[PDB]
């Protein structure tokens, strides 16, 4: 069926062409297959250009010796982050084409109620005529949670787009997680550097201390882990958008403000970001669609031994066949 040439991510290789993903020994380790089954599910809930497809998995040897899953994508040029950081071309209007695309997919996938909570230019992939896709979905879930990471929120996904909420553990897990993590990326393109580049938890609070000033004193005293609220407290307003970055565009800016802020509340909507001016050349809301149902994440919290996850995601693969194949 397929021949390949060469390996891309690590395993993700490239093989009409596509991307093929191993994911093997899927079944040895309980959160790598709780993962799996997870990204699967979730994959063949949405249909949307914005988010990341599966066209093919390979099917099952006899069923105990099924120990590797294969998963055919379209294979994507590039990803936002080797665009970002290279002599690639990234103008103002660049930024407005990528950004729209994003906040489209996130529209969709935050009306079906799931957060992605790990969104960063490497988890967004470019194809050669400019689609913009949505990857990597282990680390979402969604309002409820049942896991270690019930606590050790500062350890939800990665440091220099981690929201405030996650770091300081404020008790208020929403789709605005995802807001802040695009505010960083809308910021990225923008200066093509990271904005926030931490190298530990409390230098990370400190970089985003240094634009977005002291943190007021009802987010100060939401922080549970009083060790962090000691160190905000011996520190000594706000820097304007304007002077940190100084040649950007003006409706830009004032859209990465509704965005950069400690409160999750505080923080405008995918849905409402697309409705600002900066975003006007694209938006039309008759293009632009919810997600109905909405994702069930029930499932995942199941303490499910490796070989019924093995079981479950095996189900999944035989009605996705069943689905297209089949009917
Ligand atoms: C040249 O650059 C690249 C092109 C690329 N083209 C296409 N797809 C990729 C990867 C994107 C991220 N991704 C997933 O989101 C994913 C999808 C299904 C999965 O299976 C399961 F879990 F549902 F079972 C698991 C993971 C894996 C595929 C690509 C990754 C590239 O660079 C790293």
């Amino acid at each position: 069926e397929y021949e390949i040439i060469e390996t891309i991510g690590n395993v993700v290789s490239s093989a009409q062409q596509v991307a093929i993903k191993k994911i093997p020994n899927a079944f040895d380790v309980v959160t790598n297959a709780k993962r799996t089954l997870r990204e699967l599910k979730i994959l063949k809930h949405f249909k949307h250009d914005n988010i990341i497809a599966i066209k093919d998995i390979l099917r099952p040897v006899p069923y105990g010796e099924f120990k590797s899953v294969y998963v055919v994508l379209d294979l994507m040029e590039s990803d936002l982050h080797q665009i970002i950081h290279s002599s690639q071309p990234l103008t103002l209007e660049h930024v407005r084409y990528f950004l729209y695309q994003l906040l489209r997919g996130l529209k969709y996938m935050h009306s079906a109620q799931v957060i992605h909570r790990d969104l960063k230019p490497s988890n967004l992939l470019v194809n050669e005529n400019c689609e913009l896709k949505i990857g990597d979905f282990g680390m979402a879930r969604g309002l409820c949670t049942s896991e270690h990471q019930y606590f050790m929120t500062e350890y939800v996904a990665t440091r220099w787009y981690r929201a405030p909420e996650l770091m300081l553990s404020l008790h208020e897990y929403t789709q605005a997680i995802d807001l802040w993590s695009v505010g960083c990326i809308f910021g990225e393109m923008l200066a093509r550097r990271q904005l926030f580049p931490g190298k530990n938890y409390v230098h990370q609070l400190q970089l985003i201390m240094m634009v977005l000033g002291t943190p007021s004193p009802a987010v100060i005293q939401a922080v549970g882990a009083e060790r962090v609220r000691a160190y905000i407290q011996s520190l000594p307003q706000p820097v304007p958008w304007e002077t940190v970055y100084p040649g950007a565009d003006r409706q830009a800016l004032s859209l990465l403000g509704r965005m950069l802020r400690f409160e999750p509340s505080a923080r405008i909507s995918a849905a409402a970001a697309l409705r600002h001016p900066f975003l006007a050349k694209y938006h039309d809301p008759d293009d632009e669609p919810d997600c109905a149902p909405p994702f069930d994440f029930a499932f995942d919290r199941e303490a499910l031994t490796r070989e019924r996850i093995k079981e479950a995601i095996v189900a999944e693969i035989e009605d996705f066949h069943a689905r297209r194949e089949g009917i």
